[PDB]
């Protein structure tokens, strides 16, 4: 119709913020922000996992034009970001990030 069922969507216009990835720590709490060039919809923001589990990420709204996403990056090697919008994969989706860090702590 004209004001209801829509086709295309806007995923594509959406860039990710304060996003880690060569910087994680293992049992930590890691969020991100994802900036919004003005598309609306729905917003999905899950970890995925080479064992075979699909956890699901903290997101809380708490500007028109930006968002939070909080998630635990535990895994025994490279971890998978899927961010999906409206039903589209974002840009540079889904996202790689490598836990760890150059350096010993104690």
């Amino acid at each position: 119709g004209s004001s209801g069922s829509s086709g295309s969507d806007d995923a594509r216009r959406l860039t990710v913020m304060s996003l880690q990835e060569s910087g994680l720590k293992v049992n930590q709490p890691a969020s991100f922000a994802i900036r919004l060039n003005g598309a609306k919809g729905k917003i999905d923001a899950k970890v995925h996992s080479p064992s075979g589990a699909v956890e699901e990420c903290h997101v809380s709204e708490l500007e028109p034009d930006k968002y939070a996403v909080r998630f635990i990056p535990h895994e025994n090697g490279v971890h998978t970001i899927d961010v999906k919008f409206n039903g589209s994969h974002v840009v540079g989706s889904p996202f790689k990030v490598r836990v760890g860090e150059p350096g010993q702590a104690g």
